[PDB]
């Protein structure tokens, strides 16, 4: 679960200014969901669905 830092990297968090809503690897379950992006200050690792965050991260590993 760390095969690379795109395992890791931020997530910041995704309040939303204009919320985009992408998913994130979040390293507190493990696992990758969604959040917001924010938009305006999104500074964190963006996934477009959780397959391609799992199929990098948790399936990589």
């Amino acid at each position: 679960p760390a095969q690379d830092y795109r395992c890791q990297l931020s997530r910041n968090y995704g309040k939303g200014s204009g919320s985009f809503t992408n998913y994130y690897y979040d390293k507190a379950t493990s696992s990758c969901k969604t959040f917001r992006y924010r938009g305006s200050g999104g500074n964190g690792n963006r996934f477009k669905t959780l397959e391609d965050c799992e199929a990098t991260c948790v399936t990589a590993e």
